[PDB]
């Protein structure tokens, strides 16, 4: 699966388990089509079947349900969820790793892009 | 102005400078009206020339137009741009700064919400 | 002041108050001393008293007593402090800012470096 | 190897490759004594032969040379390096993962701390 996503809780120092991923892709009508969607593992890694072929170029769409985790630990969070959108695959295929670190009034995200 | 975006560069060790912001209000049938745009200033700033009255409670989200940015400096970016949505003023009008810091495949954003 | 340290909560979406904040100059036999302490305001900055004239070229360290912030606000942190050594005024004097933004597990920081 | 460290390129999008890395652990007598040191692999990870044995509670400190990773690019970074330093193994044995995310003018570090 040549797109990976993981998630970290910055307040407890460990992986964001349960945590909703959905992700689109951009169609040619201009709407986010759905493209994959899960839950993070108890590694905090998205569990994600999606094939190299299916993988297209395109703009992808990543978004992390933030809000939902925050208040299943009983924190009311700045953020609605996480969006994360990028072009990929447009100079051939590559394995992307989208990384999101969770803070409740604060976020970052890295991307990790290799040449298989 | 109750809403304040600032942008900073990790990469120069700088403010942002002359980045594309908007700003949307999600109206009752899901869809982004906009809300406030500009340019950041030469201090990493958007001006936001909104009052505390038209500055309701709501979702709203900021777009920050990174991949201009970077293009501008010749430098590849991952995003297609920095998205920010979050819930303003549940508990009150408070002043709110989305801070963002930009580097070419990594950002990350924080609100400072402080009360008047 | 040439020399100005911020730093932000990422758990609470506001400044750090109230955070012991120490900077060192490294002498000739890698030593380092004493160069400004004080503790953040309710803003999240140190003071900075010192003036262009003692800023002289060298290696600065700025150390951040996130521990005590943290068990202030009763939340087990990981890190002892945050630590910053970096280089200052080679190709001149200029104004620095030192942001810090603090999470229990996690820390960034950022200069803005900024030529007058 | 309990003590784990991953540094990541944030301008590049990719580990950083080649990056020594220095661990020491504080003494008795208050100074810091030797513990490990290496270079990151290709995966940005860093390559440790410590056991569970000799990794006993204390006070630690990973330094990571990040000026002659940015300079071996052509870039002169602002930090000396990035320090992380923390007590380990207080409350028994854990397995510690030290991520750092490397820009020119900044960096963050996370840890994730597991309980086997």
């Amino acid at each position: 699966c040549p797109l990976m996503v993981k998630v970290l809780d910055a307040v407890r120092g460990s992986p964001a388990i349960n945590v909703a991923v959905h992700v689109f892709r951009k169609a040619a009508d201009d709407t986010w089509e759905p493209f994959a969607s899960g839950k993070t593992s108890e590694s905090g890694e998205l569990h994600g079947h999606t094939t190299e072929e299916e993988f297209v170029e395109g703009i992808y769409k990543v978004e992390i349900d933030t809000k939902s985790y925050w208040k299943a630990l009983g924190i009311s969070p700045f953020h609605e969820h996480a969006e994360v959108v990028f072009t990929a695959n447009d100079s051939g295929p590559r394995r992307y790793t989208i990384a999101a670190l969770l803070s409740p009034y604060s976020y970052s995200t890295t991307a990790v892009v290799t040449n298989p």
